[PDB]
């Protein structure tokens, strides 16, 4: 009912994976491990940053968890405009929604963007996810040729890395 | 006769030049509002928001105007919470008169070695549907072709950042 928003620490990684998997579940599997998450976020070069919502013992989940929400983000670069904050995952446990946790994470995300001089914050939302679409729209969000996403998988990267 | 190397801060005027030539190629040169000063700050300060590789030619092959940089790639890392680290190819461009000589292939070898060193599972990138030469260029190297994007601008972010 009351809560604190703070940067994640390494000891939060198990809760982060649990919430990544709960958001995946809401959108739809997840093959990332706690160890990856730990190395990728808290090693020498962080590949993502996380804000976490923490509730007092009074309001811990039935399973005993203090962390009831999170956001995962990273920076991207638009070579026409400049740096962007990219919001990757954003989720509050179903029983703690509607009490301002979300809005507080978004204020903290907003602060990061201004500190870091991002012109905009970018994020994906599913078509069917109507409550989230309206929630974002209320806060200023607009929606954005025809350019296709391509990927080259590690087996082909390996081939090119190791040909001369 | 060419070397692929990491960009240095002194290469920023060339990077902007090639950013603009790629946007022209993509029918969108008028969108480029980035400056050389932004590139320098964003690329060559405390926190780089992109990385760049450049193709430099020797004196005997400099462009008619005298430039030694004839190609580049701009990249950054993103994070897929289901999978882990990804290498995201933002811009990839070789000046027309210097295409067909192995430069793009060699840039792609260097990108693939970044992905391997960094343990990225895949390299992701956008390709316009009209851009047939490049589509086939990438498909011959293993590329596979494979939800609404919202933004919140600076003024709305500042708004959320500064409220109780
Ligand atoms: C992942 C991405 O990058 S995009 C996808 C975003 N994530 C999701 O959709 C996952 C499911 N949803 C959620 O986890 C959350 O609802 C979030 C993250 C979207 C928002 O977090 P919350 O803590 O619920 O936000 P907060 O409490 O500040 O406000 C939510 C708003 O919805 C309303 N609301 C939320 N729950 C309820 C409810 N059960 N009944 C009535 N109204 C509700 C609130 O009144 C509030 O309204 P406002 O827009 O007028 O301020
Ligand atoms: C972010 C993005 O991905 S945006 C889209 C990419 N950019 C564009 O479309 C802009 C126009 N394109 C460019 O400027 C590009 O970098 C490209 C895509 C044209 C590639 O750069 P290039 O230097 O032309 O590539 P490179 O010269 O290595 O290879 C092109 C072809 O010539 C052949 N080739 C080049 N050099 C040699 C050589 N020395 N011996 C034999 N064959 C050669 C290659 O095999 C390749 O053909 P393939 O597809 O059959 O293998
Ligand atoms: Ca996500
Ligand atoms: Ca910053
Ligand atoms: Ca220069
Ligand atoms: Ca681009
Ligand atoms: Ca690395």
């Amino acid at each position: 009912a009351k809560f604190v928003i703070r940067p994640a620490t390494a000891a939060d990684c198990s809760d982060i994976l649990r919430l990544i998997k709960e958001l995946a579940k809401y959108e739809y599997q997840v093959i990332l491990t706690e160890k990856d998450l730990l190395e990728d976020g808290f090693g020498e070069h962080p590949f993502y940053h996380c804000l976490v919502a923490e509730v007092p013992k009074e309001h811990w989940t039935p399973e005993g968890h203090s962390i009831v929400g999170f956001a995962m983000y990273y920076f991207t670069y638009d070579p026409w405009i400049g740096k962007l904050l990219y919001l990757e995952d954003f989720f509050v446990m179903s029983d703690y929604r509607g009490f301002g946790i979300g809005s507080e994470i978004l204020k903290n995300l907003s602060q990061v963007a201004m500190r870091c001089r991002c012109s905009s914050m970018h994020f994906l939302v599913a078509e069917w996810n109507e409550p989230s679409i309206n929630f974002y729209k209320r806060r200023g969000a607009s929606d954005l040729e025809g350019w296709r996403l391509f990927k080259i998988d590690k087996e082909y990267l390996l081939k090119m890395a190791t040909e001369e």
